[PDB]
């Protein structure tokens, strides 16, 4: 099990894309978390590895994930700030799980298929 970067990217971006097309609750997702352009200055000390789709992107397309699970880890790491941060019916959390559920349908195939 040693993955051509580019096959990894190729089956891993449909996943991707399917998280960027949700409108509108990829659209908190698109960009990074700025604290100090939002004024919660709190947040960096609840999340301290901030992620976010235009990261993913940006790591899948420059090789940064060598395997499958670490690239799962970044997606779950996203959500998993995204729920420990905001209140369960807001709109970020809500949008997020929306998400989550994307995610879950589209991995799993993909998953196995690559391993």
């Amino acid at each position: 099990k040693i993955f051509k970067p580019e096959e990894l990217r190729q089956a891993l971006m449909p996943t991707l894309e399917a998280l960027y097309r949700q409108d509108p609750e990829s659209l908190p997702f698109r960009q990074p978390v700025d604290p100090q352009l939002l004024g919660i200055p709190d947040y960096f000390d609840i999340v301290k590895n901030p992620m976010d789709l235009s990261t993913i992107k940006r790591k899948l397309d420059t090789g940064q994930y060598q395997e499958p699970w670490q690239y799962v880890d970044d997606v779950w790491l996203m959500f998993n700030n995204a729920w420990l941060y905001n209140r369960k019916t807001s709109r970020v959390y809500k949008f997020c799980s929306k998400l989550a559920e994307v995610f879950e349908q589209e991995i799993d195939p993909v998953m196995q298929s690559l391993g």
